[PDB]
């Protein structure tokens, strides 16, 4: 199904990048910050809107209100996290093109929580293949 | 594998742009708006792609045109590398995930199934919409 | 029938973007927003020409006032720092009656329609999660 | 289904906005009206998303300023002088969301346009006060 590719690129891409950047380095820039520890956490919402999951994001930012900052690049990763430690999460905007293979591929939704729960499997099964990633990382599904 | 990607590449950071430049047609180059006129987006496509990724070429591409990095009107950032007629190009990272999944998955022959494959979808969905139609373009056939 | 047709249209548009504007913002026409909650009103019966006389009453009932969008797409809406509670009779629901008569029980018809409009309405907002509480709906209204 | 959305387009904006165009002669400072026709353009093929993507292109390749009518407002799009009133129906992106939920595809919405500029301009003709001034063009970019 088109769910794994998106989960594999996703992962290498951002969270391997962000992942060893910060640990090679230790800051962020919020002005600079700096850190002391890690741990990210990927959060998955239960189901899948219409149009993209924009909305779901500018809604859990307005509840939990959290913070930006990019990479410390003298290739910025703006994310959005909550000396000091540091509670990393974030939302993958990549899940919204899910929606969309789903239209070029009530059987719409009971798909789309299993290509979401395939998602997060194969992020798990990413984070069980790395060191990088071996601890300093959790998941959460229905959301 | 590569058509849910490309899908997702597509409409996330074409229709991000084009609709941007569209309702806004300014760019914080340097931090200062510049006008538009008339653009178009080149997004060009490797050939055959490194064990490691797309860096190595994106980066060799880079550094023969000096093409300046910019963001889109802000008030998320969407930069983009570019050179008034504005001229932008584009190597989507997105294609290192391909390889990716092939690693985790005649080879040199499956790359380039994917990225014929991704080259389609692209021009397809590019043919389909008219938010992009004439104002983008897929440059396959490069280097 | 074509009252599905008319819900998916006025639920997607007006609902849609408002919602989304107003949590992207925060802000109105200046007044300045911090919750949300819209009340569709839906009259319990139509009338001959259109609802604009259910409007215009309601409005001196309650006396509602204006306000539009945040928008640098004026949206010209009725509302009732500051917790508002936004409130709107779709007039959209006017055209519907000129719909029955290039489509032949018009009582019962109407009712029947006005369900189905509100059962969409319900059914899009359960939809989407910009609207997914912070929406209600009102049907057989006075 | 899109034949009573046509419909209710028609009622509610021509008809409102003839009646005030003709009763009052003024629209927005107030400008004068001696003739006038209102152009509605349906795009020949709808985005994903719906109709804002053609509406930005098409205004912004003709430049349309927009304004409301008399008040004691309806926006318009447009360009002593003849008023020459010009709209994008918005309610035709409505028209792919439910074929969304509806169920050739482009042919399908290929019907629904069709239809719309059909129904449009049978109850243009069909009314008096909209007679002769209005217009539907189809076959556009
Ligand atoms: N919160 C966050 N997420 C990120 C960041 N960078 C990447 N991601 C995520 O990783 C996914 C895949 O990364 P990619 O680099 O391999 O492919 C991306 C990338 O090739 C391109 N793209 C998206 N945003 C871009 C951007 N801001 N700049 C340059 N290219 C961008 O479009 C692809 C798909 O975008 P997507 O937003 O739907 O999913 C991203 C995206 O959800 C990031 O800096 N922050
Ligand atoms: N309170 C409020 N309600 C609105 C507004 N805009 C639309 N609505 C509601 O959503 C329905 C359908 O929205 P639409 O944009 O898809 O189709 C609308 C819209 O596309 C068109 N229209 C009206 N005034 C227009 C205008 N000034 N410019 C362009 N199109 C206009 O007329 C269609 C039918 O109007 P209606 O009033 O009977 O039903 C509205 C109406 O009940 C609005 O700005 N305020």
């Amino acid at each position: 199904l088109p769910s794994t590719a998106l989960a594999i690129g996703y992962y290498n891409s951002f969270i391997k990048r962000v992942c060893e950047e910060i640990h090679g380095s230790e800051c962020v820039e919020l002005k600079k910050i700096k850190v002391k520890s890690f741990r990210v956490d990927v959060v998955i919402p239960e189901t899948l809107d219409d149009n993209g999951v924009g909305n779901f994001t500018t809604l859990y930012n307005k509840r939990y209100g959290l913070s930006k900052a990019t990479t410390c690049t003298n290739r910025g990763f703006p994310f959005h996290f909550k000396p000091v430690d540091i509670h990393l999460l974030d939302i993958p905007s990549t899940l919204s093109t899910i929606v969309e293979s789903l239209k070029l591929y009530f059987d719409m939704d009971y798909l789309e929580m299993r290509e979401l729960e395939n998602f997060a499997k194969v992020l798990k099964y990413l984070i069980g293949r790395n060191a990088a990633t071996k601890g300093y990382v959790n998941v959460l599904t229905n959301v």
